[PDB]
């Protein structure tokens, strides 16, 4: 089928990419970076994120693969020594696929932009103090005052969400998790503190109180949005599809990354 | 139908119980504390827990109701001023039901005991240091050294789980959450730190390394178990059924309990 | 003696300022905002901070006073209803003074700037990832990777330091406290996690590893510094002097601000 | 002078103890475990704690030494390969001493017991819920509801205090640090959350509200106290004296124990 390979760009990932292309040349495989069915990422999880956002409009037609040339990644979870075995099994097909949930972010102005996040989406203020009203399913839940907020996907829980005290969730759970950054809590100002885990169809809305400019990030992309009336979080109806070439359990990936080896 | 009412025992809950019984006497309702179909709890969440464990073997045949005579509870979430309205709508029937997931705990010795938890189940040592090997789906994940561990249901996340830094999960998510109590982390000893959220069919196993006696709690009940080979956590196949007499969203219950009013 | 009064600027603080000036006109008191011996702040703690930094070069010759027209402040800890009593006792003199420690921040480039902080000084990256080597008394302690770091004074511990999990320290302790913002900790990257409390004469040095541009804050002032070789923290030899007109213990100020009333 | 050596009891520490005794036999040194001036601990920090509590009534007349036969300890911070060099320099004398602060715990009943802690002192309930009123310098600060409380010395901050989120304090600071264990915080119940650092002469008092039986620990010793009216914490007037045979900075000891090597 049609495939493409993206590379981190260093000497090591480029040479592995050229070898896989040559290995694919021995099969009924066509290189196409416009309408690929297999997207192979060689480098790290950041390389995988760029590959994901590069083709975030053909997600239902693409199975992703990650190869880590550095340390183990949660998306780039296959070693370079398995590149030849990957070429063989991807060419035969007959492989199984696994799907992870995604986060949908909607930004409304006074004009509405939607984004797809594989890891998380964060909101901070542009200079001044960050104060937003948190609305859960049209119910005002809290007035947050602090550095910012982070809404994470299940597979994104091991990234920025973990550094903010959030829980690690198995990516088979269709949910999103909201965590706080340095919240102010006193007699006057009150936040829940705890991370919040939301199922599908639950809508979390952030609404400004004074300043209406925010620095909004979606995975690696961070942009200053001006004159926004609402930031809207929801579990996406779209999923990212991975090609499953053997068993590498998520909890083992968590152990190998944070505990040992 | 058949019903029963449990009371916290104070003058206030007993008098409300007698008034509801008399109110039920005006309908085709029979008081039966042996095979009830409606279990009404009057008092607090602790009163509701005892009602749950009192009938934990007829869960598929019982719809529970909680009335709080003190502060708002997450299970006793109806005010005493609505007792007359509750009697009317429970007698007519035609009410909808909602179901929350439960936690199954299995204790094995050298002889195996199973327990059902509505909030959480905790493990600590009996005197000496608490060290266990944490096994996730037959994969050794970590060697935990600390005060203990807590596995919580979704509706139990607002209880002891919250005090340990765990996330608040919407009870429509079929999952369990493991949190740590005062873990030792240094160059030699390593724990994940973060709370872990597990879906259905995932089995978390605790296995002793030296001392084989542990103080195991299930909701309010705490017992010393001796000569245990394994503690086994899993999302239960059973659910607790609530009678739904109006809309009181979980996130609103969280706001009313921790934020304001 | 010579005095001056700074105001938050709202109608309420300005009118209280004019009344105290008129009240001071009934005593041997001279208004002088160039070489004052008494600096009275009317507004909030932010108003007090600006008054402090306005006269941070005559600290050994000034006794500060804070009056809060809004909620209770840790520096503006006197109510407006006591303004007349403050005028009387400040004019007589004979009042006792109390001193709080300060934080000295030194920034070195490739050209060296020193700053005095009453609350805290923070360091973050300008866009890219924030990675610094933490050096304690010329000993390399850790390579920090995360959002940033915060070094707080004792009286500053109740401000941003508290939101980052730092401890509240009694301001009679001559020390500084370093806290982390969203640190990355895995098998490869290691931070201490815990807040660190340093005595006098201890020097904490932050040294860049790649990017040499950082957003450095000192209390309310936040500036982008380019081409910095070292950020250097130390407990200042200077102290801020408060005029003590009655007993308002720090721990009571903490209780009134975070617990109740 | 007079000396004694305590051993962890394993084959390795006993043989090192016999070799140091024989090495001391080549000098004007007398073994005396009743009135020693030098107390050498061989094993771990737990071995050092027992040596400290064994002679906690001759603290002003004893210089302590710790040798770790296992991993590095914060009190047993000298390797076995330096035992011969330690014998030489302890026999000559002329060594410098360093002193660490200690924690004084007073327990009052309806009859008053005082204890000296090198690491920390903790309070928990005996079975039932743990609720105490926290009184700081005769001012009611908070009503604590949770698992328990921990008051730590500066050198004890790297032990249980660290596992509870407390800050690491340099042991030259004469202070104590109070940390919370799993506190309940909601609309009804309020705790400060943050760790609290107290200077000398500050008295922290714990007073019961209902149950008057508590499990009180002092370092390794844990005892059930019944019918207690007050638990009283204060920085001790006594200090523990270490013999200083070279420079091993506390922050380096922290790095070697938690960061690397
Ligand atoms: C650059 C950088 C730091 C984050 C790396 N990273 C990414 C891009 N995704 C993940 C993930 N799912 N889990 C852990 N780590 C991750
Ligand atoms: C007694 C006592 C303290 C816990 C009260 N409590 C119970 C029994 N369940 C819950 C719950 N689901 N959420 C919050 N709080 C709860
Ligand atoms: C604006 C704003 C938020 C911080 C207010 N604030 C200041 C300026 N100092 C302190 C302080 N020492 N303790 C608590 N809060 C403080
Ligand atoms: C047994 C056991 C666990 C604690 C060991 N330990 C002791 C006895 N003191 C300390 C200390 N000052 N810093 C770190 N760790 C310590």
């Amino acid at each position: 089928m049609k495939y493409m390979i993206t590379s981190k760009g260093d000497e090591k990932s480029d040479l592995l990419r050229l070898n896989m292309i040559a290995g694919f040349g021995e099969y009924d495989m066509e290189y196409d970076d416009v309408e690929p069915e297999i997207v192979i990422s060689i480098g790290g999880d950041g390389t995988f994120l760029s590959a994901f956002h590069q083709y975030e409009e053909r997600l239902d037609e693409i199975a992703f693969i990650g190869i880590h040339t550095g340390h183990l990644g949660f998306y780039a979870d296959w070693r370079p020594a398995e590149a030849d075995k990957l070429v063989k099994l991807l060419a035969k097909g007959e492989y199984q696929k696994v799907s992870y949930p995604l986060l949908k972010t909607t930004v409304k102005y006074g004009k509405e932009a939607t984004y797809l996040a594989l890891n998380e989406s964060t909101v901070k203020s542009s200079g001044g103090p960050f104060v937003v009203d948190v609305v859960i399913n049209d119910i005002h839940f809290e007035r947050f005052r602090g550095d910012g907020l982070c809404m994470s996907t299940p597979s994104g829980t091991t990234a920025y969400n973990k550094s903010l005290g959030g829980a690690l969730m198995h990516p088979s759970i269709e949910a999103m998790q909201l965590t706080e950054m340095a919240s102010i809590n006193n007699r006057v100002y009150r936040t829940i503190g705890s991370p919040l885990v939301f199922p599908k169809h639950h809508v979390v809305s952030l609404q400004p109180v004074n300043d209406k400019d925010f620095q909004i990030s979606v995975d690696h992309l961070s942009i200053l949005h001006r004159d926004v009336q609402e930031i809207r979080y929801e579990v996406s109806a779209k999923k990212i599809h991975f090609a499953r070439f053997r068993s590498f359990p998520f909890w083992r990936r968590v152990h190998d990354s944070f505990i040992e080896d």
